[PDB]
DNA sequence: CCCGTACGTAGAACTCGCCAGTA
DNA sequence: TACTGGCGAGTTCTACGTACGGG
């Protein structure tokens, strides 16, 4: 065989978004793959250290992307508007990453929530920090409002893709970025 | 009398801090201090009684959300009343934030229901006022209501996890003042 | 008359009798 | 006919759902 390993994972991340972390079965990865169980467990130990391998796939796709788009500009109608772009391409491109971050069903093994976390806290890094540096206010209440504005983000693009993508994806980014910027005060 | 209630009340214990697939029967009658076979004469099955924690959690939120929307017309004043009604429902019922938001069965459908009809209750009701006193046709109103409960939900469960780091006041009023103003008057 | 105990069983993460190609 | 190397056919362990001894 030549290295199955990376067809494994996409295999696996394929088949996790499906059946979710429990129902998913070794069984159900060897069918799928058309490999043996054996040979399957002769890539990979344990089912934790796939889980593992996948989540860190997932999270390095988003944050790099996150990082290289808050770099872009210092105008901050510009990097909101490349951060959430940013979002709304890693939710179109990678559905199983999309689903393992946000569908988690694992979090009674601490290392799974914390490559969770880890992918959370990227994104509100990159916000808050953005929000603090240039508004002087309270730390506390930054990362806060940074959170709100990542979740709202994710919130709307989970939205988007569960109603089958009903308007573009430029469409769905310019009504978040006119929201994120007048507010609800703006809307009537 | 009926020991179903404080049933309830220990299977929502045992599910927060072990989660769904962790936590067991066995567990849930040792901490009610009952046997198993009286847990199983109330419940018939560990989805049957998750679900019905559940469900009482979401009528918990719901109500007092759909409540808080009723008291005023003044839309500053019922974003105001909803999400501190949010932060108030996460506060008290700790245990039913983290089920229906740190949900470990996405296996069952009726579970995932349960949850979706939570959030888009919340949605229709932010929606249906939003159409009313806007004239934003359906999708941009419903994708901004969406966006709205989830930046309340992503704040409280930061709030929540940061240890409460300031008054539920400031959390809410710092919330309620983003939501209103956008980034535009972060600065 | 009824609670605490001790168990059957299902299902799935992990391993062992086959099976194909050489001198 | 024998040696390498990967696959169906078990093994066990865990946890849901019930049948013997006390009050």
């Amino acid at each position: 065989r030549d290295e199955r390993r990376g067809q494994l994972l996409v295999v696996a991340s394929d088949v996790f978004v499906d059946r979710g972390y429990h129902a998913a079965g070794m069984d159900e990865i060897a069918d799928r793959a058309g490999v043996s169980k054996p040979v399957l467990y002769q890539h990979f130990s344990s089912k934790l250290e796939l889980y593992l391998a996948v989540l860190h796939r997932h999270v390095e796709n988003l944050v790099s992307g996150v990082h290289q788009a808050l770099s872009t500009t210092t105008d901050n109608r510009q990097r909101l508007h490349v951060a959430v772009q940013a979002f709304f391409d890693f939710i179109e491109h990678d559905s199983q990453g999309y689903r393992l971050i946000f569908e988690n069903d694992f979090v009674t093994e601490p290392e799974v929530a914390a490559q969770v976390r880890v992918a959370t806290e990227s994104c509100i890094d990159a916000v808050f920090a953005l929000i603090s540096a240039d508004s002087g206010l309270d730390p506390h209440r930054a990362r806060m409002i940074a959170v709100g504005l990542v979740g709202m983000s994710v919130d709307c693009a989970r939205y988007w893709l569960d109603a089958d993508k009903p308007i573009s994806k430029s469409d769905a980014v310019e009504g978040t970025v006119q929201f994120a910027w007048g507010g609800l005060s703006h809307v009537p």
